[PDB]
């Protein structure tokens, strides 16, 4: 048990000649020990026993200047046992690093000479790491590479070791892993924006993409169920989510694994199709529907800025939903307008005022069916969550009034004054689409709410705190205590000017009043002109973008199946040989690029 | 300028006047019984109090809490329209306002 | 380094990592595990947390006449370290501070002149103001003892003992039997609520709201 | 930094054996015969690549 410690300590440090003579002795072990054919005697005196740790990984956890040594003599021992596939590909036992596989432990180390000499001898490119460090629950506690060593060099920045793993044979790109993930997955799930990340992520999607050659491996699900384009939108990963829709590949063998084509240009005026194969609300799932309807991520507007999605919310803008808003618009106000009519204001009814009633009786029923679907399919009460509630309620309480009619209770009256007060309530509701009303939205009404009930906080203590001394100058409180802040409206008293104890204090403690409470109301006016002005407009900018382009996509599922085949945007291009994509026109006028123009797909460059 | 401060002011008025409806209904319930009340609304803001509405019959305690919160909202509003002012107006017309003026 | 400000010198001595391996032992900042892009750092806390007489914190925190004490207090063994005593300490203490104080002025208000064998509920709430207003005037009367600094934190400790000595004071012209006994009282009320207003130094929006 | 003096009077606040309880950071054998206690903090870099000598515990796991 001496020679099995000394071992793993002379290969943690650069001792090779130690290190040649332990074998020379383990070796005349085995000499002694040929009864047992020596295949778990050689494992037993070179890997511990609960960890599985084997002396090949004990060299290359410790890099040393003499690193590259010490595993030649062990690949070199290995190779007269002839142990070397079980010696190479072994892995630990532990709860955690199930297979790490001491490959992958190269590939860490960023150590791209001793990893060829392991792939030369055969390492077993596609050994999956398991356990529940390399997949996290959390995300300080380990680190998330995508559990294939293929994917933890292009992961963690190693181009020359992508290009080995790669053009190995076995090495299966196209491989899944528990969470069922690709390469490219594991690509877009490790991620930042520019800031942090200097493009390699980016780059690294495309090395691997061009050699895959298919439409498998961006294809293919996840035990989710979303290609690496979905999973790109779930997770908010901005930069990597530019490079699937603008991925232009100007190469001749492999132009079909591209969008962004060119389909004219001509010097400097181009005509570029980008592509809507999963871009676009006519699948299940869609890049839309993930952007769009998600609260839990972050950053959603600068991923709806991308060009074939920022456009696409334009031209269903423009066909759908400049109509439909505006008549949604009409058709509330009405609603509103008639209801304070026949309610105190004005069998055989007269006729300008039943149709009036009958406009009112079938619409609110429309309202509690229609929202009462959308709470029944759905944090997310910040954003419109709450707003398809409170149209269910103005609906649910004219239906409930009209049923207490049936019951014969007193309450038909006073509900359904309720649901007109909060009916009036919801108009300004249909402040989202103007870009005027951006300012009176309810992310910035929250806040100077939170910030006048901090000075009512304020007020209340300093109202009760002279208020104390006013009740000793003499309820004699309660009777004070209203004529103080009457007296900030505008009811100055004089019979209690003139009290009979101390009426120079009592007016010395009036004025103090007067010059505090202005103190406390130019320090409000501090606090909103201070911190409100800068940061809400940019926060009310980009929740006013966002809560339009809700509106956008719940119009388009309120219209009917054979509508959507009427109004499709985009048009169907033969972008490469035996391939129809439904494709969005963009045109673009570039001056600065200057190239000739080698990949277009229409010759003739006119619009026909 | 005043073209923008316009379009300012009227949006303004056009949240004002849903709110003047909107708490004015909750206003005709406890006692035209409206058009009575919705006078007294904004002339509380011009600095009428009236003590016999403030006495109702029918829930005392509710009409007084109806009455603050309206006072406290359109406090909010007002704040709300000089954040729309100071936020936008300021900086775009002083740039406009200074090539139109050439 | 923490008592004269020095700001970048102290940086390199809570983040002094030596990589040379004869002498690693001279070094704070040591790396546990490093994998990859991800790797854990163990900062060092041989004096730099009050557990002994001296520490960073106790010379950085309770000092005014420096300058310059939030930038020392955003380097990284101490920034965290305040979070941390934040996180299992003070955000139950401070809240637990806000409410007794605030049960108090509301006790003494309603005892005045709203409301031997008195009503129950009014003899408890009589019991919490007498025992509790002799522990501020204990606890602040050290404070002050122990101890430019007026500007901050040091004036705040003054006026919660002088809340705490009028309202001893007033029942003691009691026993002497005084006019008084109404008038200062008072006083102490509402000097009362004044420093209800003093627990704003704790919330964000409150900042706004400071003395300064 | 008037937060911050109000962190340190409560820890003054308490008694004695509650600081025994509540204690921030962790023992660890930084060097040879050498415990120090240590605060954890956990980062992550993407920008400097550099292979790793410097680490106390070979295998990486938060035991
Ligand atoms: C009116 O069309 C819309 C609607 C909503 C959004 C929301 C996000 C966004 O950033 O862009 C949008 C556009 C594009 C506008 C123009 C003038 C091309
Ligand atoms: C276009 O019609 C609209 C417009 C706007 C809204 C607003 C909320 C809502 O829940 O319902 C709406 C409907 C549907 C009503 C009918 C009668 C089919
Ligand atoms: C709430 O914990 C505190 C408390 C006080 C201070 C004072 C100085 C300072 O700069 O940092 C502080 C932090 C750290 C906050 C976070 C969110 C890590
Ligand atoms: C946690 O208890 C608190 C909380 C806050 C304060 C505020 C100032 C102060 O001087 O004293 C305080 C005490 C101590 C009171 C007792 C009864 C031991």
């Amino acid at each position: 048990k001496r020679l099995k410690k000394r071992i793993f300590a002379a290969v943690s440090e650069g001792c090779v000649e130690e290190l040649r003579e332990l074998l020379q002795d383990l070796q005349d072990l085995c000499r002694r020990r040929r009864g047992l054919d020596v295949p778990d005697f050689l494992m037993h005196k070179l890997t511990a026993s609960d960890t599985g740790k084997t002396c090949l990984m004990k060299a290359l956890l410790n890099i040393n200047p003499n690193t590259k040594e010490i595993v030649r003599i062990l690949l070199a021992f290995a190779e007269e046992n002839d142990i070397l596939d079980r010696f190479i590909n072994a892995e630990y036992t532990e709860e955690a690093y199930e297979g790490q596989t001491a490959l992958n432990i190269a590939i860490e180390r960023r150590q791209g000479d001793i990893t060829a000499v392991l792939i030369a001898a055969g390492a077993d490119v596609n050994a999956h790491a398991k356990g529940v460090f390399f997949n996290p629950k959390y995300q300080h506690e380990g680190f998330y590479f995508g559990e294939t060593p293929l994917a933890l060099a292009a992961c963690t920045n190693q181009p020359e070791i992508v290009q080995l793993l790669m053009e190995n044979e076995q090495t299966d790109i196209t491989s899944q892993d528990s969470r069922g993930n690709n390469i490219l997955h594991a690509l877009v799930t490790v991620a930042e924006d520019f800031k942090t990340q200097n493009d390699f992520v980016k780059r690294m999607y495309d090395m691997i993409l061009l050699r895959s050659g298919n439409w498998e491996l961006e294809t293919m699900r996840n035990n989710d169920g979303l290609t690496p384009l979905q999973l790109a939108a779930k997770m908010g990963k901005a930069e990597i989510l530019k490079y699937i829709l603008s991925r232009e590949i100007k190469e001749k063998p492999l132009r079909s694994l591209s969008r962004k084509f060119t389909d004219w240009a001509y010097g400097p005026v181009s005509s570029s199709l980008y592509d809507l194969t999963n871009v676009d609300t006519t699948t299940d799932n869609s890049v839309l529907e993930i952007i769009v309807y998600n609260t839990n991520i972050d950053n959603r507007h600068e991923m709806l800025t991308l060009e074939p999605l920022h456009t696409l919310l334009h031209t269903k803008w423009k066909k759908f939903a400049k109509y439909m808003f505006f008549l949604s618009f009409c058709f509330y106000f009405f609603y509103n307008i008639t209801l304070t009519l026949v309610s105190y204001y004005r069998h055989k009814m007269s006729w300008l005022q039943l149709l009036g009633r009958m406009f009112v009786l079938i619409w609110a029923t429309c309202i509690s069916v229609k929202e009462g679907i959308a709470i029944f399919l759905l944090q997310s009460i910040l954003s419109d969550a709450w707003f398809h509630f409170v149209f269910f309620v103005q609906a649910v309480l004219v239906i409930l009034s009209v049923f207490l009619y049936l019951f014969a209770y007193k309450e038909y009256l006073a509900c359904l004054v309720l649901a007109m007060a909060l009916g009036w309530a919801n108009m300004l509701a249909y402040t989202r689409g103007f870009q005027s009303m951006g300012m009176y939205s309810v992310m910035i009404q929250k806040v100077i709410l939170h910030d006048v009930l901090k000075f009512l906080f304020v007020y209340i203590l300093f109202l009760l705190g002279f208020g104390v001394a006013l009740a000793s100058l003499i309820g004699s409180f309660s009777d004070a205590v209203l004529e103080l802040f009457k007296l900030t409206i505008g009811l100055g008293d004089l019979n209690i000017q003139q009290n009979s104890t101390y009426p120079i204090l009592f007016l010395f403690l009036l004025i103090t009043y007067v010059i505090l409470t202005f103190v406390l109301l130019l320090n409000m006016l501090i606090a909103l002109m201070g911190e409100t002005v800068e940061n809400v407009s940019k926060e009310s900018e980009r929740i006013w973008r966002l809560q339009r382009a809700r509106t956008i996509l719940e119009f388009e599922k309120m219209l009917p199946e054979w509508l959507r085949s009427r109004f499709r945007m985009g048009e169907l291009c033969k972008v490469a040989d035996e391939d129809f994509r439904l494709c969005l026109r963009i045109n673009e006028v570039k001056w600065t690029e200057w190239k000739t123009h080698v990949s277009f797909l229409n010759e003739d460059p006119g619009p026909i």
